[PDB]
């Protein structure tokens, strides 16, 4: 059920025991020593990643490789579509602007950060929070100049607890990645947008990276000159797989989670945040849908921002199935009854107080954070034209020196930008004319952005006219338009362009709105550090983990399946029968790819497969993971990878907030599955023979 | 492979039931010379399967089966259709005017009788061994002179089995008072709706009640409000004890059609013509029918019936194609024949393979007419609106061509043309649908096979489809109200025999019954050549594991309660419960809405007697019986032949059963009895119901 401290291992360690962990405490974390959490890296800033070999080489998701594997692609070598399989060390491609970030060491600071915060002044004061207050705290106790003395290191302390608890860290950054590895887009996305967030699923989520250093294996930008890092830990690959009930534990780095949420934050997280953004983009996909049905050039030019769209809304529906069939509202509000009932019998009455302020800050944004979130799902990201060009003041400043050329180049780069060739006027309208109807219908004229009120006062109410209007007489409307404008450029005409009043308009009320609702995340912010102290203090830091913050947590569980509706059982494990069943030719999405369909048909599946002769694909587990934990590493009992981490289910989502044990998993690709593609889809032998594979 | 049995096959089966679980005596379910369970089964309004579950005649069928029933006595005032019916006495029990039931009261075999007259042979290419003209007149000369004026009520007909190498005489007892006593609120009886259809997990209450009435004696009449209900000869006691996984369960009832014995040849044109046409057509038409309905909500009002019906049987033959794909239907056909020629060739009998030749190149020359016939019957006859448009008939048209008949034959186009163009047609829609199905039409049928109007597509409108199809509504009589009554102001023979609309209507209709008439001399050497197909595969493999194909007779088949699992790491189980209702609930969407009262009896757990051993409410379940078409509404029974449930529907991983039954896929979809009786209880409050049924601890 939790996402816990490192710190958190010696006070966990019986229960992990008693549920199959065969390993001892410090070979998993040491934090005095070498353990199995030196070799869990933070794959370029978001990702979990892990080392698997004694040169360095990384085990990650497909989808978290994704960027690398792209700007590396060419049309004469497609690596995206096609795989990548480095066959000698030297022909791994370096990366600009990646990196792998090791914990060092971890230590508890609390006592420091708490004694310098007293010498406050202002109560009110939020620096116990500010990365800027926090970093001066960190470099501060590391030292004066701790870089240059221990070099590739860095400091950083974080709150937790929501500001009960401090950790400081010191990192080791390596930024000399090489790919090394990868599927073809066919399996590491096999499921693609369809299969997102579900179970069974059927992906090859993975890509192969290797960590490059200085003679000494210190961190060092890409030179020619680099060798691949020997790190002081890598895991050791499992190929005894799994079964039901295994226990199965991770590492990685969540991002965020709302545990400690009240019942009115729940509330209005379902009616404002998910209800808007669910109704939003319900309208803009339901458009989109049509125009790419009807057009096929519609379909290649909008199936990115169609896909992108999707994805949040596939999560909100997920997370409002939770709030309305889990109970999510009724848990918190029985957590923050319980802490009034012991705050009351203990005569300290500042955890009722505590969520009083929460419930009366939310009840006051109520109307402020719904025009916020009306008009950033409608508007902001619902309407192209609204991210069209905006002239700054040093463009209009030069139309009324002769670099009037100068300002119309820097506005024409920005209206092909926006005018790209994935962008159709005729369907931005459309979406443009659905959204704003529903806007208009949710917003009323004395909260509109100023040039919306024209709709109502200039327009007779029509919507259509308004749309076409904005499009006629702008000189972003069309390419004719605009180098009409460009020819004869005059700030007067720029100044009252429909597009660009309109953009304006709309931009002006998001910040407006964006800075109206700032102040009240403080008093909330403030009222939740009373509120988990009293959580704490009450029931104690043992089975309340603290929020996710993109800092390093174990999670444990069990391989395991679930009821997902009445009479329905998902298993525990998939197979490559299943990546058959899907095969569609005539479907991007489900193409499989021919090797890998050869090696099923003549059941090559080496020492890879079950003791029944089915090849395995992927599992599930009931460990807590969320965002972040793309790429982590799955553990045995004995520590050993059995796994990758890449998604979780959707009826799981709502585990943010609130764990569901008979719902939410974590969704693993198997590591034999990993394995039989290196093998006999990449032909990848040395790989193989580099990593320790335990039998 | 599992069969639909004749209750003559139950003596040589009995063993194999009783060793899979059935405890009844085999002369309790059947016995041809006595009454049985047999008695208690009904042919319900000539389609259905239905059940007497009462000394009283009470009858329990399906709800799709009561349907049009409960749709005909409802009002405004008293919507029995979307709030339930439940009559508190006997006498609040509705009439229903064209409704019967069916029992069978004997079952002969007369194959020896029957192969006897047909040896009178004036031709030995004859059809009379499937004649229902010449069966009749046989079972007629059998019964005696004046059977039906001797014994009121009853009736005699010998139907063909095996492909006509064994044949059975029924003596039918029939009655037309049959009158609807309770039915559950439509969220309930088809909570599934067409979302469900073909699916199972289901949760639906397809069930509704009858009750037979006859005269004083209990002798078959027609409606009197004199008549008295049924006392039978026998009727089904009700079990409460529910069901566990791999129970044993069995069903009769009146399956419909199966192909159990198509050659491969006849498996690759099912698939290859006549399920990928339809596919491909009804994919066409549904894909333009849902982009109206979406963009229009009147749209969707006026073709939401239309858009469903299209889909039912497109449903199947995916369904159907899925199985030919993946569950080597082709081959196991292939595998069957070739046995059979193997054998022949060691007995020194020639003649099964020379019949699995002439099937073969039978079904080889009829391919591209056959082809060209589901073409225009998918693309066309079904799929275009207008091809069902006015046609002037002989006599409309000589009425039209010195008297006051023709205001007569005005009034009678007129009242076609309403039809046709009634509140449910849209031009605008049918214009969109008719130009994607012809496009796709044209792209297929060749010029010189096209019906003759589609040819000025190519030589009038230079291939524009869209033009060719605006010019028929701008310029025909039946293209608007205005142009019909511009016409009917001024008719003349010339105006119709020069519409466009009529040409095309006329012209595609021409295609249609000329492709039918070239084909249907096709059907007779398959027939005949069955004949001798059958007659070895018996002699060889013998009357036992092969079932005779379905043909609207009462069968049985048995198996177990048992889920499946339809891909990888994914299973059903056996049984839904009332949570499975709640969990669709959708009060925005017309087939999930959930009836309040139901609601408040899952929330209180008010399941009284009828809730399963750990207090969970089951709904329905799922069998490994053969079942198809026909077999709605039969009852499900237990080992010892109590009423479990009514079967209701079939899943779709099983529709390929009627050719090959598939055991790791093919289920019965099945309401609970436990459910139906809960329904009647706590939702109808019809206590009277469930005192007049036996039902057991
Ligand atoms: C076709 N429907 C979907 O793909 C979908 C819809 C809503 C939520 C989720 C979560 C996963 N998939 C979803
Ligand atoms: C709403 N249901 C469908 O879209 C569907 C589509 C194709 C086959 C089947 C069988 C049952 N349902 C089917
Ligand atoms: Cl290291
Ligand atoms: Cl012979
Ligand atoms: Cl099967």
């Amino acid at each position: 059920e939790g996402m816990w401290l490192m710190q958190q291992l010696g006070r966990k360690y019986a229960q992990m025991k008693e549920r199959g962990l065969k390993m001892k405490e410090y070979d998993l974390y040491n934090p005095n020593g070498t353990s199995l959490k030196d070799a869990v890296v933070l794959f370029d800033g978001g990702c979990t990643g892990e080392v698997v070999s004694d040169r360095g080489l990384v085990l990650t998701n497909h989808h978290c490789g994704y960027d690398m594997i792209q700007a590396h692609s060419t049309l004469e070598h497609n690596y995206l579509e096609n795989g990548f399989w480095a066959m000698r060390e030297a022909d791994e491609l370096p990366n600009k602007d990646i990196s792998v970030v090791f914990i060092d060491k971890i230590e508890d600071v609390t006592d420091y950060v708490k004694k310098e915060l007293k010498a406050i002044k202002d109560p009110n004061s939020m620096d116990y929070l500010s990365p800027k207050y926090l970093q001066k705290l960190a470099d501060k106790k590391a030292g004066k100049n701790f870089s240059a003395k221990n070099p590739g290191l860095s400091v950083e302390i974080k709150a937790f607890y929501g500001g009960n608890l401090y950790l400081m860290f010191t990192k080791k950054t390596y930024t000399d990645v090489r790919l090394v590895g990868a599927p073809p887009s066919s399996i590491g996305k096999f499921g693609a947008d369809t299969d997102n967030w579900i179970w069974p699923r059927h992906t090859g989520d993975f890509s192969i990276f290797r960590i490059y250093a200085d003679k000494n294996g210190n961190p060092a930008p890409y030179s020619e000159d680099n060798v691949p890092l020997k790190p002081k830990r890598f895991f050791n690959i499992s190929l005894g797989g799994v079964q039901e009930n295994d226990y199965a534990m991770i590492m990685g780095f969540p991002g965020t989670t709302h545990r400690y949420f009240t019942a009115s934050e729940v509330d209005e997280w379902k009616s404002i945040d998910n209800d808007i953004r669910i109704r939003m983009r319900d309208i803009r996909q339901g458009v989109m849908l049509r125009e790419m049905l009807a057009d096929p050039q519609i379909k290649i030019m909008y199936s990115a921002k169609y896909a992108a769209s999707q994805n949040a809304y596939k999560r909100a529906i997920g997370a409002n199935w939770a709030i309305k069939t889990r109970g999510l509202r009724q848990n918190k509000q029985a957590m923050q009854d319980r802490l009034i009932a012991w705050g009351a019998k203990q005569g300290t009455p500042r955890y009722e107080e505590a969520v009083h302020e929460i419930d009366a800050t939310v009840a006051k944004r109520a109307d402020l954070r719904r025009r916020y979130w009306m008009i950033e799902e409608g508007i902001i990201r619902g309407i192209e034209f609204a991210r069209s060009p905006i002239p700054t003041e040093d463009e209009t400043k030069a139309l009324q020196a002769s670099a009037r050329k100068e300002a119309i180049d820097k506005i024409r780069t920005r209206y092909s930008k926006f005018a790209n060739k994935d962008y159709s006027a005729e369907v931005d309208k459309k979406v443009a004319v659905a959204m704003l109807t529903e806007y208009l219908k949710e917003i009323p004229y004395e909260n509109l952005p100023l040039h919306l009120r024209l709709v109502k006062d200039r327009f007779a109410g029509d919507v259509q006219a308004y749309v076409d209007d904005i499009f006629a007489r702008s000189v972003f409307g069309s390419e004719a338009q605009f180098d009409a404008f460009a020819a004869v450029p005059s700030v007067e005409k720029l100044a009252e362009d429909p597009m660009v009043l309109f953009a304006s308009s709309v931009f002006d009320e998001y910040r407006k709105l964006y800075n109206e609702l700032r102040p009240y995340d403080d008093p909330i912010l403030r009222a939740q550090r009373t509120y988990i102290a009293g959580l704490l203090e009450m029931d104690g830091d043992q089975d309340q983990f603290p929020d996710a913050n993109l800092t390093l947590r174990f999670t444990y569980g069990q391989v395991k399946g679930y009821s997902p509706r009445d009479n329905v059982y998902y298993g525990h494990q998939t197979t490559l029968d299943g990546v058959m069943e899907k095969e569609d030719p005539d479907n991007w999405e489900f193409v499989v790819d021919p090797k890998l369909k050869a090696v099923y048909e003549r059941k090559d599946f080496g020492r890879y497969a079950d003791r029944s002769g089915r090849m395995p694909v992927a599992f599930c587990a009931t460990t807590h993971t969320t965002g972040g934990n793309s790429g982590s590493p799955v553990m045995n009992a004995n520590g050993e990878l059995i796994g990758l981490n890449f998604d979780r289910n959707w009826e799981g989502v709502g585990g943010d907030i609130q764990y569901l044990a008979d719902y939410q998993r974590s969704i693993i690709v198997d590591i034999r599955y990993v394995l039989l593609v290196i093998d006999k889809v990449g032909g990848c032998q040395r790989l193989l023979d580099e990593m320790n594979i335990v039998p």
